[PDB]
């Protein structure tokens, strides 16, 4: 059950006047594409207080990637879903290598140990699904899951819940579908043929509610479980599977590059008014 | 549990090419506003079939506006939500005056028996929720709660369906929201201030899931019985509360005009590329 919003006092929205002209805000399926512009925080944010949502992030920390946390953790502090209740799940082989970071009211972090092992990447979906499939209904409302080498620079908040979410990767966002970089051999579960697909989603932002992403998850690993039987690894490992999946489960909202950026690589583009998670050099 | 999609060949959407540049296709909650060009029906047609979706569709036809039913119906069979399962639900105090449709297969009619009585327009509120509650839940999975005095002329389709949604009215979806026609005085349950609202949504065209639906059609009426029993009536009845109601809990998608037109008023703007629900003169 969900109660009734205040009275706010914010601008009309003018169904003759698009917020942004310059990108798709919609999928074909009806799936809002997140941009800056596109939505009202305070709206947002009142929807998503009413309701109490706690948000769960996991992160995997392997092996030197333990030098990624301090960044990652603080920077998440000023920019990741402030305001909100927040769970950090971070998974590494090194759990006194955590870094001890203060945390806002109302977040946690639990450190959670797992065996140091493209492995190291591919592994997760099966982390995540098996067997923190309880502990992950019991704790969170949504699940967000992200690579470590990144810091946050802006805001990323409750725009991004919904059921189903995958995060443009900046590289392929202007790009044709033949040129996206799926797994092309029909022998792997991944494979896509050249004429199908929607979007090439980067493996390191991807999230939903807490159902979503163990079906996503679980699918995942079972796919890459069928590969490895077959003797055949998908070319961007867990990152072709979560492409075949979101072809075939259509996301239910889609985060712009704003969301997964590489400065370096890419520079800052007109199209981007906010650069809010990006990559840190490895 | 959500079954995989088909290989499906389809234009690929270029996140550097919006669908519509003339219209807001996404309101500030994150909401699709439902347009021609926003929605590849294709791929909604394969979601909602691999859900086996019900979608029942309420229409009052009391005293006269039995008259309008033929129309109604048979344009209903032309072009609401062709392939998919559909239930009507006629509540009228006529039930002989029902006319004989022809139905394609998967569709069914009842004849409901209501006892007549601005309080015919207002009463549905109640009569949806106070005692088809029952019902509609083992029955249809959403519902669709629409004026009789209307025809379809082109595709009304699963492309509406989502929690909750409504409609923009015709008359003022390029207007400011001070002319917007809330109820305005402030011992009214459905009263708005003149700096509040984002749309006026037309009486005549609203839905979403069965549990939506009933929580707006209950909100709405034990509202009105507040009203009633204060000595005021809202200035557009059941619609006022209505505006009230979707103000306070926003709708999951909102349909253009394109759902809900009167050309003999308003003619056919570029800015409608289809006019899919039109008024009948009465
Ligand atoms: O020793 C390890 C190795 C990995 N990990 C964990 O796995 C995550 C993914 O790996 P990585 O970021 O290197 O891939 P990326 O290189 O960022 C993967 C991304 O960039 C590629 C280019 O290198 C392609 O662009 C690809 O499309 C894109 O997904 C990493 O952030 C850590 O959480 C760990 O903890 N210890
Ligand atoms: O004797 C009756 C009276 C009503 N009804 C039932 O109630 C529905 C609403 O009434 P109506 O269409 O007259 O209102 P509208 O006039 O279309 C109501 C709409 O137009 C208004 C102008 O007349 C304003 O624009 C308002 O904003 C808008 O909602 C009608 O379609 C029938 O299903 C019935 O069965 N028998
Ligand atoms: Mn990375
Ligand atoms: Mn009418």
């Amino acid at each position: 059950f969900m109660v009734s919003l205040p009275r706010m006092v914010y601008p009309q929205p003018k169904v003759l006047t698009p917020c942004r002209k310059d990108v798709l805000v919609v999928t074909p399926w009806l799936a809002p594409i997140v941009w800056e512009g596109t939505f009202n925080i305070d709206i947002l944010n009142e929807q998503f207080r009413l309701q109490n949502t706690t948000i769960g992030l996991t992160v995997f920390a392997i092996k030197k990637y333990v030098a990624f946390l301090k960044l990652f953790l603080e920077t998440a502090e000023k920019h990741f879903m402030v305001g909100h209740r927040v769970h950090y799940y971070v998974f590494t082989d090194q759990p006194a290598a955590v870094p001890r970071v203060t945390l806002g009211t109302g977040r946690q972090l639990s450190v959670l140990e797992v065996r140091a092992y493209q492995d190291v990447s591919m592994r997760r979906m099966e982390m995540i699904s098996d067997f923190c499939e309880r502990r992950f209904l019991s704790e969170v409302d949504y699940l967000v899951c992200v690579d470590v080498d990144m810091e946050f620079r802006d805001h990323v908040g409750v725009e991004i819940l919904t059921p189903l979410f995958g995060t443009l990767h900046p590289s392929f966002y202007g790009s044709s579908r033949e040129a996206f970089t799926y797994e092309r051999r029909p022998q792997s579960q991944a494979y896509i043929p050249k004429d199908e697909g929607d979007f090439y989603y980067m493996g390191g932002f991807f999230g939903g509610s807490v159902q979503e992403v163990q079906r996503l998850t679980r699918a995942c690993h079972q796919a890459m479980m069928v590969d490895q039987a077959n003797g055949i690894e998908a070319v961007w490992h867990d990152e072709s599977h979560l492409n075949k999946y979101l072809l075939r489960h259509k996301p239910t909202k889609v985060l712009s590059p704003e969301y997964l950026w590489d400065q370096q690589l890419l520079g800052w583009p007109a199209v981007l008014r906010k650069l809010r998670f990006t990559a840190v050099p490895k």
